[PDB]
C-alpha cells in the first residue's frame, strides 16, 4: 500500500474532477484517491501488487488530462 | 415566489454550469434559475411553499460545488 | 476542403473541450477539427459542399459556448 502524488496538468473544473476521482477509484488496487485541483495533483494510495501507476495514469489521460510521464 | 442570490464556489465551466441550471430547474417549486458563472452566483426564484433552499443547495452540491451555508 | 479558425468564447475545461471536438467531428463534411482551448479557437477543415459553418457553430453553441457570429 503506497501513496503517490501524480502531477497532473489540465484539470480545471471541480465538477469534472469528480470523474477523475471516480474512475481511478473503480480500479482494483485503488484503496483511495483524492484530486487536488489547485496543485494539479492526484495523490493516490493503493496495492502495488494489484494495479500500476500506468493504468491509473491511463485512467487519468482518458479524461483528457496530461500525466507528467 | 422569492428571489435569492446563492453564493457558490467552484463553478468554472460554461458547459458544466448548464447542468446546474438544469437540475435546479427540474425541482418542483423552481420557476426559474440563472447561473452567474463569474459572480459564483445562482440567483433563483421559486415557490417557497414547494421547495427549499436546502434542496436547491443540495442539488448544487451534487454537481460538486460549495454552497456557502 | 476549407480550413477556418472559429473564434470561441467560454471554453475552459480540457475534458469538456473533448466533447466539442467530438460533436463537430460527427458532422458529415468534417474531415477534422482541433480545439485550441487557450486561443478560444476551433480551427476546422471540411467539405464546404457537405456542411456549413452555421451547423458547426450550432454544434459548438449546443455545448454552451459562444461563437463570435
Ligand atoms: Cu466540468
Ligand atoms: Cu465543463
Ligand atoms: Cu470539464
Amino acid at each position: 500500500m503506497e501513496q503517490k502524488t501524480l502531477q497532473v496538468e489540465g484539470m480545471s473544473c471541480q465538477h469534472c474532477v469528480k470523474a477523475v476521482e471516480t474512475s481511478v477509484g473503480e480500479l482494483d488496487g485503488v484503496s483511495a484517491v483524492h484530486v487536488n485541483l489547485e496543485a494539479g495533483k492526484v495523490d493516490v494510495s493503493f496495492d502495488a501488487d494489484k494495479v500500476s501507476v500506468k493504468d491509473i495514469a491511463d485512467a487519468i489521460e482518458d479524461q483528457g488530462y496530461d500525466v507528467a510521464k
